[PDB]
């Protein structure tokens, strides 16, 4: 079980938040897959591309940790990877009874995959990548809720 | 009161969560009108048509059940059938506040009508629609969350 | 199904809110029993005799209910009465999850035993019997929120 | 801190409940600003211009109010009118936790911002926008829930 | 409205979330008046005049507060302070809708008396006194989660 | 972190949601400790003795389980174990806030200290130690809601 987690999203884009949650899991897991889905229905501000770059570049420092994109079912890419365990963060402003919702439903795609949840540090249990979607859209700074290496991009676009 | 309830709904699929509703309330009432709403400013994946077919193939085991399209008010719909008693379920992923919010909200256009609730079986408690167009949406399989009778339609 | 609902509760005492249940849940059954539980692990202010005198004195105009005390379990007093209904009420301060956890808990004890839900007027939807306790135990005056018929025996 | 306050929204539109905030809040500060966003991501029913319209005429009697709208960041706004304060409503159905994070991003984008909380009237306490929405896009009668003010110019 | 606002509370024992609220609220405020309620139905920890002098001490550098104790209705006490505002915080796990509750429970009670609410720092949004006593009632350091001057009187 | 993590709980008594808890936990540590608070402030039901006796019997079968008694803060526990992850479970009524004030609560007492949240079967969702109480207090039958080890502990 401990052999590998896997922690998906939209990362649009990736926050300190979910930095927080990287960190705590990589420590946890011998390796930790992050797992960007294409999320076409939402509208990503940023294309799979630019996420996926954005978080790779992100989690350079952790050694254990690999950053993919997928396009179909996170239950499917669970068994692909051999993986039983998902990753979720919970934050103040998390739907707990969706996260509920959905753990219960990954696992009736696949009977073996759990998921497991983290908390971020305090100070980033406020954080979401919407308020950062907004506070660049109008054309603020958000610098102080993204790793740094990644802002000057998302300050453009 | 009991001589009618109507169960409204998006239904975009209806899922075995909302055959749970039907099963239950059916029972309660003389009739029970299953009222598959427009719901243009959701965007849903199926069409009312198809929306409507679904819901008449997987409540023809209940010989009390009627469904109906609508694209007006429902507190108006309410008052055509002349029922006084709205008719929906609390799941656990429910917004509780918002089902209280529409119960007044429907209570404002049409003082006469009441909103009943009722809850699914405990497996159906998690189910959503969401969730079976989202796999559905990914080529994944959901016949697991829906009745067998419209599985063809959806799925393919 | 429609031939008898039982409203279970505390009724510490019985507030505005309970009666507007009442009055919805008897219109839709044919017998509504207002079951009044000992409930000796809260630690309520009136005793069980007088919390049912002051149910029954509130209940007088509805001709189909009818007001007991029980000391066991309520999946047993609806086994007794042939019933397959609970009623509650849902108000803005109801644990929602809670009261799924409680429906379900109720039919793994008695496996017909449904739970269904009423909401009060919006003027009670935030009244609760302990907001009428507190005002109580500080003398003030809590007649705005139980019915006029109690009023003397709760105030003292 | 008591000089100014800013009572942001989409305003879309402005309701009974939003007239209620105003009332109240417009009360404690010298000057309340309310302030319109422009909210294109959300995809308002009516215009900026309406909009802000609707709410002039709705406050026209609270001498001390201040309707304007604006495009950019509200925390930058809150500078420009050297005002401290954020006003919001609290509701049945608010989202509490989002807008504990809301305070705290704008706190994060203007550290002089503080954020504080008003409810309206009971009976509009479970009034929103979205239901006016939803009641105008049936071709429904939602005077009942917006300021006489509006109600011809929300009917062209 | 801004004359005078009352911040109640139990303060079993203040915290540096409570600290944070007496800040906001009293910046507002011509005077704030910290009121701290016997709450007997709760067992509160420490006395009520150990609270008291707890929160008279974490209040000293405010000029403009002075603290209370008092035993009965909080809407009475308004009325003697000539008081139209109850200031309340809003933090993490607080209950939001007992909250609104509690809101229209006093304006029931005293026509004239409105609730605003005021947040904490992000940093004490989880703090609650509750807390503090969960650790000392264990011996445990709670310096970090109260104010510096009250901690030699309830450590250990 | 992966080498131990430590379940607290008060355990009134072990449910079968506590056991699906357990067995997920164990699974991913090498070794876990389930660790019985005293809990005295809560007057639990069950002993401190036989909730440790319940939790025993009911883990047997996890060859790297070990239960132990606590009286003093769980953050010091783990310390005294060398452990830096506490393990929770997430049901349908699990106070989530809370759940997060006790995690920083803890961090703050112990700052390497993380909490970890586990979901039980969907079957046990809503299975609590207050249901089983409620019914085992009124002589009811249990036994579908505890493992088959403890029930004669816990009958009448
Ligand atoms: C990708 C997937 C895991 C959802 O991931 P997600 O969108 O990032 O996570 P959620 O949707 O639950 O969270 C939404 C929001 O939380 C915020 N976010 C999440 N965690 C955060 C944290 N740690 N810090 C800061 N922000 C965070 C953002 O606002 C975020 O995204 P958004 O505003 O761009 O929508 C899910 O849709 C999925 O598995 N898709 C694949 C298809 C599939 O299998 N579907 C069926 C699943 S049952
Ligand atoms: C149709 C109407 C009743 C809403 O019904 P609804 O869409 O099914 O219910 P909600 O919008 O509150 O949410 C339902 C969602 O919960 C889930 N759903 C509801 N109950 C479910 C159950 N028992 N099992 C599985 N899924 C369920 C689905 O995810 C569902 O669909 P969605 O994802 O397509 O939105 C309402 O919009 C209406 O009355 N419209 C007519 C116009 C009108 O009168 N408007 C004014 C109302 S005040
Ligand atoms: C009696 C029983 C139904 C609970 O009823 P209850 O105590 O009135 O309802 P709840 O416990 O869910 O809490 C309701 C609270 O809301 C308030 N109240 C309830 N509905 C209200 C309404 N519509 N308007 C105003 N106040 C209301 C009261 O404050 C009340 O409790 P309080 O006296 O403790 O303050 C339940 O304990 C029971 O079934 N006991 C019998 C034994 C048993 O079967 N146990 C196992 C059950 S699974
Ligand atoms: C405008 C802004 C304050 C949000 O305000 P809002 O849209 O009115 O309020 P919310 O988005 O939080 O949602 C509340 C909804 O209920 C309505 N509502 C709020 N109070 C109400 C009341 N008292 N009665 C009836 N309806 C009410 C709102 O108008 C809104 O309706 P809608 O989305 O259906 O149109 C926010 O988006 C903003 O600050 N924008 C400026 C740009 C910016 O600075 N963004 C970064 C912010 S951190
Ligand atoms: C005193 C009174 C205001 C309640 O205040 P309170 O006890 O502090 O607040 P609540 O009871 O609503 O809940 C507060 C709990 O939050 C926490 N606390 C509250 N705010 C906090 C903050 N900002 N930071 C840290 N901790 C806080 C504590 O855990 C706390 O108290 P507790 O653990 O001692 O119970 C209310 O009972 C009252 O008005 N009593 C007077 C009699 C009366 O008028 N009754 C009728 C009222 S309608
Ligand atoms: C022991 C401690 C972990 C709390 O654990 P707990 O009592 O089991 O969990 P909570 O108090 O958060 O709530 C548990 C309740 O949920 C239910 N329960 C919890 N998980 C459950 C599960 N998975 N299945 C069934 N029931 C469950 C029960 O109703 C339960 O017990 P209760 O009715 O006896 O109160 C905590 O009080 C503690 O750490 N105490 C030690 C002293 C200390 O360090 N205090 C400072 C902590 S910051």
């Amino acid at each position: 079980m401990q052999k590998i987690g896997i922690y998906p999203g939209t990362f649009d884009p990736v926050t300190n938040g979910h930095i927080d949650i990287i960190h705590r899991s990589s420590e946890l897991f011998e390796k930790l897959i992050v797992a960007v889905a294409h999320s076409s229905a939402k509208n990503p501000m940023f294309s799979l591309d630019e996420r996926l770059k954005m978080i790779q570049l992100a989690t350079k420092s952790f050694k254990n940790v690999e950053c993919v994109a997928f396009e179909g079912l996170l239950a499917n890419l669970a068994k692909e990877y051999h993986c039983k365990v998902l990753v979720r963060g919970l934050r103040v402003v998390s739907d707990f009874e969706y996260e509920l919702q959905m753990g219960y439903a990954n696992k009736s795609l696949n009977h073996e995959l759990e998921t497991l949840y983290f908390m971020p540090t305090l100070q980033n249990a406020f954080i979401s990548s919407s308020i950062v979607r907004s506070i660049i859209a109008h054309k603020g700074d958000a610098s102080h809720l993204v790793p740094k290496e990644i802002y000057p991009l998302i300050s453009k676009a």
